[PDB]
């Protein structure tokens, strides 16, 4: 019921490009993989191209593709993300790390030909030198979360909020509160959803032959909350 829905019935190649500055530490990440929205499935490999990543890889997972969520057929009228394609959407976030600094991000997600592209600028400030982020105290793992979606009708987009729980090496938890807004790039109509959420599961791993600083990500994203 959108033109965009049909762009995602098969396997779609994905590119991710991020430039970051966290407390003056500048870095870039390039990612490649593919997405199969029929199964809510994402498989991606990220590589830090400027050397060693200066923050923990788990802190960047949410920044590095919600147009690949599997929306059940009865919920397809609530898929804002695909409806903005191919022209795309801007995805903006503030991520507040409890007792620590914050990330501000701006992403443009759209098709470049047949390839779905996520281009990101990230700015992190007020981080603690011996905090869990700059001190690299977060485990290389990931929890499952619900991301809550609301229409923003006076902006023709959506508002999204959720809390990520990052495991800390001492057994504790680093909360990362996400405030998110998405707005279409083009001028065409989009689908404005009723309230609902995306259930997310993610698995981080390493490529045994890769010597560069990297992250392999397997994700499943499923819309829910409307019956
Ligand atoms: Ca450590
Ligand atoms: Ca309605």
């Amino acid at each position: 019921m959108s033109k965009g829905e049909e762009l995602f019935t098969g396997v779609v190649p994905i590119l991710v490009e991020l430039d970051g500055d966290v407390n003056g530490h500048k870095f870039s990440v390039s990612g490649e993989g593919e997405g199969d929205a029929t199964y809510g499935k994402l498989t991606l490999k990220f590589i830090c191209t400027t050397g060693k990543l200066p923050v923990p890889w788990p802190t960047l997972v949410t920044t590095f593709l919600q147009c690949f969520a599997r929306y059940p057929d009865h919920m397809k009228q609530h898929d804002f993300f695909k409806s903005a394609m191919p022209e795309g959407y801007v995805q903006e976030r503030t991520i507040f790390f409890k007792d620590d600094g914050n990330y501000k991000t701006r992403a443009e997600v759209k098709f470049e030909g047949d390839t779905l592209v996520n281009r990101i600028e990230l700015k992190g400030i007020d981080f603690k030198e011996d905090g869990n982020i700059l001190g690299h105290k977060l485990e290389y793992n990931y929890n499952s979360h619900n991301v809550y979606i609301m229409a923003d009708k006076q902006k023709n987009g959506i508002k999204v909020n959720f809390k990520i729980r990052h495991n800390i090496e001492d057994g504790s938890v680093q909360l990362a509160d996400h405030y998110q807004q998405n707005t279409p790039i083009g001028d065409g109509p989009v689908l404005l959803p009723d309230n609902h959420y995306l259930s997310t599961q993610s698995a981080l791993s390493k490529d045994p032959n890769e010597k560069r600083d990297h992250m392999v990500l397997l994700e499943f994203v499923t819309a829910a909350g409307i019956t």
